[PDB]
């Protein structure tokens, strides 16, 4: 057969071929979302798409660097530090600081999340760039844990639409990794979720995250079709390009047979 035959029933994850300039890095938008509301993101529909109905905070441009990791302050009979959350201990303090005056219950502010100035204890925050695989096969993305609730799409009308990054979020709950925070209790740690990607093609990434209280974590790895993980620092995988609505061809439903 001169040609591939396809993936099975329109299996392929559709990708994109956008040919406007190239930008390193994921666009990153903050949202409100209420300290201690520990119900607003156990919802399918708020984690796909609902949180862009509350306030738009801001927003950071050109991430590589992905992972979350936030830590409340301790405030010390040495000064104010960041505390691990393992090192948290009684009611409370940090192991290495001795008690911590302050509560681990109110709404701290800082720069921790990619350098924009929120509220790391309470918000809820979208990703979204394309990932570019250097290799054709099967991609094994991760979360090593969830604090609190989170979820990863990609692929077109997944993630979000090709050349349209920019827009409103879409409605899509068909999630690559379902992270999101159970009514009744927690999910187990190493959540992850495989897409077949064909090398070349932009396919579209969507990590939209949530916290409510005190520390927030979402350590973010994929591991490539030649077994090596990528953790933390996606750097020459993730881009942007401006939207481009105007270009006809920016999607491939099939990569398999384009
Ligand atoms: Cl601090
Ligand atoms: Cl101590
Ligand atoms: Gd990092
Ligand atoms: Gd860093
Ligand atoms: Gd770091
Ligand atoms: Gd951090
Ligand atoms: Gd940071
Ligand atoms: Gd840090
Ligand atoms: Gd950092
Ligand atoms: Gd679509
Ligand atoms: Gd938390
Ligand atoms: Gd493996
Ligand atoms: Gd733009």
């Amino acid at each position: 057969g001169l040609v591939p035959r396809g993936s099975h029933m329109s299996g392929a994850t559709e990708a994109c071929l956008p040919a406007g300039q190239r930008k390193s890095g994921m666009n990153i938008n903050f949202y409100q979302y209420s300290l201690k509301d520990s119900s607003t993101y156990s919802n399918a529909a708020y984690m796909a798409y609902g949180y862009a109905s509350k306030t738009k905070l801001g927003s950071v441009g050109g991430q590589t660097d992905i992972s979350i990791d936030y830590n409340i302050p301790c405030v010390s009979s040495s000064g104010t530090f960041p505390c691990p959350q393992e090192d948290s201990y009684g009611n409370w303090g940090c192991k290495g600081m001795g008690a911590c005056s302050n509560s681990q219950g109110i709404a701290y502010w800082s720069t921790d999340l990619f350098g924009f100035y929120t509220t790391p204890t309470n918000v809820t925050l979208e990703m979204t760039g394309y990932f570019l695989p250097p290799q054709t096969g099967s991609y094994t993305f991760s979360f090593a844990t969830v604090d609190d609730s989170a979820i990863l799409s990609v692929g077109g009308s997944i993630a979000f639409e090709c050349c349209a990054q920019e827009q409103p979020p879409i409605t899509s709950t068909n999630f690559t990794i379902n992270g999101i925070k159970p009514w009744d209790g927690s999910l187990p740690d190493n959540i992850t979720g495989t897409v077949y990607m064909y090398a070349g093609y932009y396919y579209p990434l969507k990590v939209v995250y949530s916290n409510a209280v005190s520390w927030g974590t979402l350590p973010i790895s994929v591991e490539l079709p030649d077994g090596t993980t990528v953790s933390d620092n996606f750097e020459g995988y993730v881009y942007s390009f401006d939207d481009d609505l105007s270009q006809s061809n920016c999607t491939i439903p099939d990569p398999s047979i384009h």
